[PDB]
């Protein structure tokens, strides 16, 4: 009668900030305390230190080599002689983000309490969330700040006509400065709202539905958004050089650490003022370029809908990509090969943030979040070498933040922190080189019915990646899938049965000296070491358990 393992967990193990740079202490926090215990810092799977647990507050300097993953896990030796993992944290030392992303949101700015938004960050924070797009905080799309760089508008209305205070964001943005996070703002890569200026924006920047400039395109919005959004030309030099001022003067008001460029998405057949074609997904280069140009300092993310764009702007100057994936990207399959492409576009440079919002249907009404939809839909992310924007003051349902009709149970909040204590504890194996790998594997028990990836309803799926002299084996769980559709937009996934020590076989030619396996579904992701026979290419083990995803590390 087991609860979910994170639920299990005795104590809850958090640490002071979301990421660290090399050199900064990190300072825990357990909120109870067991007797003959022992904490472990793991450095993939290696012990690096060990010392008493002795109270509920107590700091770690970590080795100070840039951008590694720890796991800290806490033993307690029971009075018959086996252990218990009590619980754990994972800890990103990292000099900056863009190599392991792990990005959330922020969507509401108005008169929002210091210890209302210190509830937020601090949530955000646990999931080791390393930057946020702060979502609609701009007064308009073409010009983001309310106000003048001398006399900043106190409080403006927001496109819903919402107030938004200005020191609501740039409370939050020391809040999240804090957090070791860096803080995106959110505007359009090239929109007008029908209040705009026609001095200072005109017909020539437009991009129109047809050859003849007659009708511009544009983002049609229903109530309770003021305006239409109209659409400009990214390349056109004179929108550039405009935005790029409306960008310093925000930078000169909100220390933003940059620009998170958001686009429409392909628009079909459009035109310039000339009738020529605007070719939009090759005019994001200049823009790019420009906005970088314009404020070098400052952090470029712009999002490919649905990949218009990628290929065009994967080798500017954008810290990581980012793909908002819509149909007919909806298999599982759809998006690993989105990291696939993404990987190939930017030639292996660049990691991924996906922004797939889950449960997309259901959201149209109040409910819960399916747990296993969220959880098996992460567990293929992350074991992939992605990640997802999903996280603010709550969880996204939709592509407008704000929605929040959906709520996270207990038990989702609890499994969903292991899950991001595991992709950061264990980056360096999941997103940080290496080749993907086909192991061959078999089942020596008929526990698992094992097959490749792309998955099949009914099997559980078996990847591998090299990296560096590791051999690496993800199982991911489509055991008692009802669908292969990542967004599980109705909320029908299932939960996979558990699987326990279950026996494989595996070919792997060189010596094995070490073999370690950890789960975010099994003692908090702890790294533990397994028995194994070798008999020349035929190494033999057991893992513990299988719910959503394990991993196997072979050394
Ligand atoms: O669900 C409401 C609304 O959400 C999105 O549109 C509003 C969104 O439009 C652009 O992305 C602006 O730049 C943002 O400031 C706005 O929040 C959907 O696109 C739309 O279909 C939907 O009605
Ligand atoms: O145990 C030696 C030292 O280890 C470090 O990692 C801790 O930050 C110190 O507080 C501690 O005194
Ligand atoms: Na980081």
């Amino acid at each position: 009668a087991s609860a979910e393992d994170a639920v299990t967990a005795k104590i809850t193990l958090k640490t002071d900030k979301a990421s660290y740079k090399p050199g900064e202490t990190v300072n825990f926090t357990a909120d109870k305390v067991f007797n003959s215990s022992l904490i472990r810092y793991t450095h993939l799977g290696k012990v690096i230190k060990e010392e008493t647990f002795s109270g509920t507050s107590w700091s770690w300097l970590p080795p100070s080599d840039d951008f590694q993953g720890y796991m800290v896990a806490i033993y307690q030796t029971n009075t018959d002689g086996t252990q218990t993992i009590l619980g754990t944290v994972g800890i990103d030392v990292s000099s900056d983000w863009a190599k392991f992303p792990r990005y959330g949101f922020l969507s509401e700015f108005g008169n929002i309490s210091e210890s209302d938004r210190a509830a937020v960050i601090d949530n955000l924070k646990d999931y080791h969330i390393n930057g946020i797009q702060f979502y609609d905080w701009q007064y308009r799309q073409h010009q983001p700040l309310a106000g003048t760089v001398s006399n900043p508008m106190p409080v403006w209305n927001d496109i819903i006509n919402r107030e938004v205070y200005g020191s609501t964001v740039s409370g939050y943005i020391a809040q999240a400065h804090s957090k070791n996070m860096k803080a995106m703002f959110y505007n359009l890569a090239y929109g007008v709202l029908n209040d705009y200026d026609p001095n200072l924006i005109k017909q020539q920047q437009f991009v129109y539905k047809d050859a003849n400039h007659n009708d511009k395109d544009k983002h049609e919005l229903g109530w309770p958004f003021i305006s239409n959004i109209y659409i400009t030309d990214p390349a056109n030099t004179a929108w550039q050089n405009y935005l790029a001022q409306k960008n310093d003067d925000v930078y000169k008001v909100y220390d933003f650490d940059g620009f998170h460029i958001d686009q429409l998405g392909d628009r079909g057949n459009v035109f310039r003022y000339d009738g020529t074609n605007a070719d939009l997904k090759n005019a994001f280069p200049s823009f790019i370029s420009a906005m970088k140009s314009a404020n070098t300092n400052k952090k470029l993310v712009m999002n490919a809908v649905n990949q218009y764009g990628q290929k065009e702007i994967a080798g500017k100057e954008l810290d990581f990509l980012y793909t908002e994936v819509w149909s007919p990207n909806e298999g599982f399959k759809d998006l690993t090969q989105v990291l696939t492409d993404n990987a190939a576009y930017s030639n292996n440079s660049k990691n991924t943030v996906l922004a797939a919002y889950m449960n997309y249907n259901k959201a149209n009404n109040q409910g819960m979040f399916n747990t296993p939809g969220v959880l098996l839909t992460d567990a293929v992310i992350f074991a992939f070498g992605g990640s997802h924007l999903e996280l603010g003051e709550h969880m996204l349902g939709k592509e407008y933040f704000p929605n929040k009709n959906l709520s996270m149970s207990a038990e989702l909040k609890s499994s969903l922190l292991e899950y991001y204590d595991f992709m950061t504890a264990y980056q360096n194996l999941l997103r940080d080189g290496g080749t993907y790998t086909n192991p061959t594997i078999a089942t020596g028990d008929g526990k698992l019915n094992l097959g490749s990836w792309p998955p099949t309803m009914g099997k559980v799926a078996a990847v591998g990646k090299q990296v560096g002299s590791r051999e690496i084996i993800h199982l991911l769980n489509f055991t008692n899938a009802n669908s292969l559709n990542w967004r599980d937009t109705d909320g029908t996934q299932n939960v996979p049965d558990l699987i326990k020590q279950a026996m494989l076989n595996l070919n792997h030619s060189g010596k094995v000296t070490k073999i370690w396996y950890a789960s975010p579904d099994y003692n908090g992701g702890a790294a533990v070491e397994l028995s194994f026979s070798q008999n020349g290419e035929k190494v033999n083990f057991k893992v513990p358990v299988l719910q959503y995803w394990a991993m196997i590390v072979v050394e």
